[PDB]
């Protein structure tokens, strides 16, 4: 049978009890009228977040295949299985960002342009090669930078830091209720994905303890174009600060940065070298 | 955004509203008395029967990637986001199979022994080398071929008339209704397994009607090997008839044999040549 006991078949199990919500079922009714509200310079604040999120759920949804690929080769049955999970979630949070901007207007309106040079870095570059890398090389070292820069990088240091903004922001204005439900749940679902890239990670460096140095120099190498663009939205933020004055939020782009360097080292320490 | 009234769109939505069951919830306590209960020559009856299934659903978790894959890259999103379901689905139906053999006591217990010749031409030749294919040739005659053997004949054939004879035997008896309940919810789940083939091979057809007479031939090609299993299986339950006896069952065989042929020709005549 099965390996019950194996800890991504535990996580499936948590996947399947916990990832029931379904993003048709969100009311985006006042995001429509929050968004409506708006001045044109309150609402260009919001897009370059948005854009961020919605390009990388749609990345994640394409680019996890290799992963599954791989791992089922190597007959990892039981990983496979939670990451039929991971897919399906990824799908729900391309839809529920894709019904976000539908419903408050911007469906037609083309984001790209809030993508830098160093988003472009890791979206356009190295998350694509190192996943589709383990089509032809599925070797410990190309898995370990897989799931360092899906999992440890674009999930647990910038999407975490990109929902805990959002809260930060717009929880605070009483803004986009629908979109915030959105990104609990989002949020929730991401605590799975990481915990996969954790295990997948710690599996490998324990066959070789040094395999925790690649791990370490593959976070480091990515960390440049992380608070590249981390920067590029801060000075995004403090140039648009309409929707900061007309809200009464004092939004402090030094905390937040701080939690972006926060998160980097944390996942580095969920990482155990023996 | 995404393509709201695309057909995969719809059926990826329909796949969320009636994609909740979780095979972990079936009660299988009566179905481990009533195994326990057969003599152990009433135990074997149903045991090839389960033993094709099992390993299909493995095979199709694993061998449904690359037109996922194949999809994507055509940058079909619709379609991948309703492949998340099919994976996951059939995670599930992994999942429920091993559940039942744990639960009665054959999880040990290797059932590869009721796959003959015809079967292992399906499983590790026809299926794992149309869909594998689909990695370095997505042209519309690989991915006929593909959705052809998976969809068509492992599902819309096999799979479907596999139902059916479950209920024919099991249903009547009063036995296993843990194991068909979850008979029950794979049957719904198949259904858009089928419909996703259905699509995928007529919206090639639409393009060049002369890719209407390579599905028949595929069709053809197969249909050897799926009535050769078939007559196998035929044969084991005519030679192992305790079960039957037992629990009054008529099982007529000849029925079972023309609700195969069945399934095979109305499969055809759910693709249109115009
Ligand atoms: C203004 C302070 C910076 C906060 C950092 C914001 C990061 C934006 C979001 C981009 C990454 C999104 C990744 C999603 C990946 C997934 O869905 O698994
Ligand atoms: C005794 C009459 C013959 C009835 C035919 C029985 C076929 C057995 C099942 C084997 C095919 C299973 C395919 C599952 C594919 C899927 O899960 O999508
Ligand atoms: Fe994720
Ligand atoms: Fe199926
Ligand atoms: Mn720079
Ligand atoms: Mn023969
Ligand atoms: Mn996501
Ligand atoms: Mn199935």
């Amino acid at each position: 049978t099965i390996d019950w006991e194996h800890p991504m078949f535990k996580l499936y199990e948590k996947a399947k009890r916990n990832g029931k919500w379904n993003p048709a079922d969100i009311d985006f009714s006042q995001d429509q009228k929050d968004f409506a509200s708006l001045t044109s310079e309150e609402k260009i604040s919001a897009l370059p977040l948005v854009a961020g999120f919605s390009a990388f759920e749609e990345a994640v949804t394409l680019d996890i295949l290799p992963m599954a690929h791989a791992l089922a080769r190597q007959g990892r049955l039981e990983d496979v299985l939670f990451l039929t999970t991971f897919m399906h979630d990824e799908a729900k949070h391309v839809e529920m960002f894709s019904r976000w901007q539908q419903a408050v207007g911007i469906g037609q309106m083309d984001l790209s342009v809030f993508h830098n040079d160093h988003y472009k870095r890791i979206f356009y570059e190295a998350l694509p090669e190192a996943m589709n890398r383990l089509y032809a090389d599925d070797s410990p070292e190309a898995v370990i930078r897989a799931a360092t820069v899906y999992n440890m990088i674009v999930e647990g240091t910038l999407a975490e830091s990109g929902y805990y903004t959002f809260r930060q922001i717009y929880k605070k204005a009483g803004l986009f209720p629908g979109l915030l439900q959105g990104i609990d749940y989002l949020n929730m679902d991401e605590g799975r994905h990481i915990q996969f890239g954790i295990y997948t990670i710690q599996r490998i460096v324990n066959e070789d303890e040094r395999y925790y140095e690649l791990f370490i120099r593959y976070m480091d190498e990515l960390w440049p174009h992380v608070i590249g663009y981390v920067d590029y939205l801060t000075e995004l933020g403090k140039r648009q600060q309409q929707l900061a004055r007309t809200y009464a939020l004092e939004i402090d782009y030094d905390l937040l940065r701080h939690y972006v360097i926060k998160q980097f080292n944390l996942r580095k320490k969920q990482i155990s070298r023996t």
